[PDB]
């Protein structure tokens, strides 16, 4: 039994004295409160939050039964008798406890007809109501399309009624969402902060921006991080490294950056882990590398790990400076993993923290460009290991966020006027204000394990989680390639965050080194993705202003329709394109449930409307189905070979039109692609584009701002192709002036403007300078 016993407000914030203890509730946001119980207590703090004291100015009301407690958009009823807080935007229930906090507890209502996402990492379904599973980061080495537990789980969920639920606890626990008792959402831990963070909005959108609002916006990463990554495990020597640099630039692919596994370190897999420092054998000129590589516009990067074995050159070192975790009785705690015995750097300490981060150091200043962190679960964490602040057990899914702390912290430190690039598998919610790149770890190479990533992305994504990836053509065993499978998988890479195919050295991951009819295939593909840079960043832009999900769900579409939710199969990249993976051999055509209004095939420029009902495309071996929202404006600029090179002096833009849409709108946001602080300095060149569709006009405004930055261009030759225009525009005036409009032999003069009949394509081509520019298509 719990009940009411007294309040007091003190610095914005309400603090509940119950029969059984303190309850502190403060406003992070208008939108977003945090429900700390056991508040008098000492525990651990906030991981979740990005400023965890604030406390925004909120009303308090009192009734004979009743306190409610309100910011702008989000209020919390506090039940007197028995006691039970529920949470209200307007005046609509969202979550209510059942008996709240009760060895660490919470257990609220599900309403009937409530779908959940949420959880992270897991292969169960979008709507994850009717599933219990472990809050605890593990591998899940192999895994096709089944999975409870994984690298990366989220102690977190998204509801059907706008809410996002955080259990800000970084220990070991649970979620049993209605599984145990059907109407009861149940968070467990064994230790460890006793808080809840709940979010609200008004639209999934709106839910997002809210919930990165508060736990972190990812800072925009740099323009090479959606480039063409070379990787395997692992590249054996510096040698090999350098050929496979070479193999792009023989084979005409793009490539931005190498990767660079395990052996920089040492020959083999066990016992040099730890080392954090340069095979010689293997590796001996690698600053000369490092060089090579960056006057070819390559950057490289290299793994790292938590782990210091016993026979690594930096063990006794480790112990010198007091950097790994400890056993109860004081001294460095050893434990054998598969590479060895050995011990865990404790990014919690001050001596941990300032050891690893001289090693970082070091090793940028060397050449490194970027860095990968791999086994951040931790993935062997032995439950007496004592780290700073508390055990393995009540710290564990909060490793990997400390670890990108304290990698973010030192690269901005090192080089304040760069972007830091940290790819790392697993970690906690807000990790993404420490830039932390995601992948989907050890994927095997199935379909099985190509069909779950569209449902992990977008369970990553929802939460967080811009850049989420996964090896494309998957990671771990086989034998012999499946080519079909490996070229579907690169494919879908095009489409999806981090361009990086990785996999086993036994079978070619990189996509140079497949056959000649692999190739042929895929670098046009390849190249689309460098052509397709200003699309990818401006969407990228957006997930830095607003945490907008570069991939987002078939949900999204239609907010009143939660049947949508279960759809893990079609998904947006970006606003304008509905991509439908191809998730298993022999496929001959797909039914894609776009939603109702008019597409575009991607490839073909095919024109279908519809009510509601499904279309259905036909499959080819050289493309997966992609569909163009009507009124889309979708911007190219020419295939480079590494990002270094990019330019947008001359843009390519196709415009989708169709009376159905009478106004659209378009951004491309231009920066240097690597300043830290272009957006909150406004060092940027943001350029609009408006079309206004009418029975006899097509009309379309563009237009720049912000302050532009080094080296952007000034004019920018422009071809605007504007997809099924009408047939019956005479003229068109730019800026009042009158051009005739060919209708003939367009691509065979330098037309100013031009209608191909035969393709329904009507061909502008300007010049895009710093003042506004109005182009007016008239019958
Ligand atoms: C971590 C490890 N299992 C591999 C060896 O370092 C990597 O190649 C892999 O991508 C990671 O998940």
């Amino acid at each position: 039994a719990v009940f009411y016993k007294e309040h007091k407000l003190r610095n914005d914030g309400l603090v509940i004295t119950t029969n059984q203890g303190n309850i502190r509730l403060q406003f992070k946001s208008e939108a977003a409160i945090e429900v700390l119980y056991r508040a008098d207590s000492k525990q651990l703090p906030s991981f979740a939050l990005a400023q965890p004291e604030s406390a925004i100015k909120a009303q308090l009301t009192e009734t004979e039964n009743h306190l409610q407690f309100s910011g702008g958009t989000l209020t919390a009823r506090i039940q007197k008798r028995p006691f039970a807080i529920s949470y209200y935007r307007d005046s609509e229930l969202l979550l209510a406890e059942e008996s709240g906090f009760q060895k660490i507890n919470f257990r609220f209502y599900l309403s009937p007809g409530e779908k959940i996402l949420g959880g992270g990492q897991r292969i169960l379904g979008m709507d994850r109501r009717g599933q219990r599973f472990p809050l605890y980061n593990r591998a899940h080495y192999g895994y096709s399309d089944h999975s409870g537990q994984m690298y990366f789980g989220l102690p977190a969920i998204m509801s059907s009624k706008q809410y996002i639920l955080v259990f800000d606890n970084s220990a070991s626990g649970a979620m049993d969402i209605g599984k145990t008792e059907s109407d009861i959402l149940q968070l467990e831990a064994k230790s460890g902060r006793s808080a809840y963070i709940l979010v609200a909005g008004n639209s999934y959108p709106s839910l997002i921006e809210n919930f990165t609002q508060v736990t972190g916006r990812q800072p925009l990463p740099p323009r090479w991080a959606l480039g063409s990554f070379a990787s395997r495990f692992g590249y054996r020597s510096e040698a090999e490294t350098r050929a496979t640099v070479q193999k792009y630039k023989t084979e005409d692919f793009p490539l931005d950056t190498i990767v660079l596994d395990l052996y920089w370190f040492g020959k083999d897999i066990k016992g040099h882990m730890g080392n954090l420092d340069w095979d010689k054998e293997n590796f001996p000129t690698p600053l000369d590398m490092m060089a090579d590589f960056k006057q070819q516009g390559v950057k490289t990067v290299l793994i790292t790990e938590p782990f210091v074995l016993t026979s690594s050159k930096r063990w006794d070192d480790a112990v010198k400076a007091k950097a790994l975790a400890k056993d109860p009785q004081g001294q460095p705690k050893a434990f054998e993993l598969y590479f060895g015995n050995g011990g865990i750097i404790d990014v919690f300490s001050k001596e941990g923290s300032r050891w690893f981060s001289s090693i970082y150091k070091d090793l940028s200043k060397q050449g490194v460009a970027g860095w990968w962190g791999d086994l951040g679960e931790p993935e062997m964490h032995p439950e007496d290991t004592q780290h700073a602040i508390g055990d393995a057990d009540t710290v564990h899914n909060a490793y990997g966020h400390r670890w990108a702390e304290m990698l973010y912290q030192q690269q901005l430190d090192q080089f304040p006027e760069l972007r830091p690039f940290i790819m790392m598998r697993a970690g906690f919610v807000g990790s993404q204000r420490y830039g932390m790149i995601p992948w989907t770890g050890d994927v095997s190479r199935t379909w099985g394990g190509l069909a779950s990533q569209v449902e992990l992305a977008l369970q990553m994504s929802l939460l967080g989680f811009g850049y989420i990836h996964s090896d494309l053509g998957g990671f771990a065993d086989g034998e012999t390639l499946d080519k079909e499978m490996y070229i579907r998988w690169l494919q879908y890479g095009v489409f999806q965050p981090v361009y990086r195919p990785h996999g086993q050295d036994h079978i070619p991951s990189e996509p140079v080194f497949q056959d000649e009819e692999t190739k042929a295939i895929l670098r046009p593909l390849v190249k689309l993705r460098y052509r397709m840079l200003p699309y990818i960043y401006t969407a990228a832009y957006q997930n830095t202003l607003t945490g907008m999900p570069l991939m987002r769900p078939l949900f999204f579409s239609d907010e009143k329709n939660p049947a949508l939710i279960d759809n893990k199969t079609s998904y947006f990249w970006g606003d304008s394109l509905l991509v439908t993976p191809i998730t298993q051999a022999g496929v001959e055509s797909v039914s894609i449930p776009a939603p109702k209004g008019v597409w575009f095939d991607f490839w073909k420029d095919t024109r279908y409307q519809t009510d509601g009902a499904p279309l259905t495309l036909p499959t080819d071996l050289h493309t997966i189905p992609v569909l163009v929202k009507a009124g889309a404006f979708m911007p190219y600029v020419p295939a480079v070979s590494t990002t270094e090179d990019y330019r947008s002096d001359s843009l390519e833009i196709h415009y989708y039109a169709d009376a159905s849409v009478p106004l659209a709108q378009g951004e491309i946001f231009e920066d240097d692609g690597k300043d830290p602080n272009s957006i909150k300095r406004n060092q940027f060149d943001l350029l609009t584009l408006q079309a206004t569709h009418t029975d006899n006009q097509l009309h379309f405004q563009l237009a720049r701002t912000g302050k532009g930055y080094r080296g952007m261009p000034e004019r920018r030759a422009t071809t605007l192709v504007i997809h099924n225009a009408s047939d019956q525009y005479q003229h068109l005036d730019i800026n009042g002036k009158t051009i005739a409009i060919a209708q003939a032999d367009c691509a065979s003069t330098p037309a100013l403007a031009c209608y191909d009949q035969e393709r329904r394509q009507l061909q502008l081509v300007f010049t895009w300078g710093r003042e506004a520019l109005n182009l007016r298509l008239h019958k």
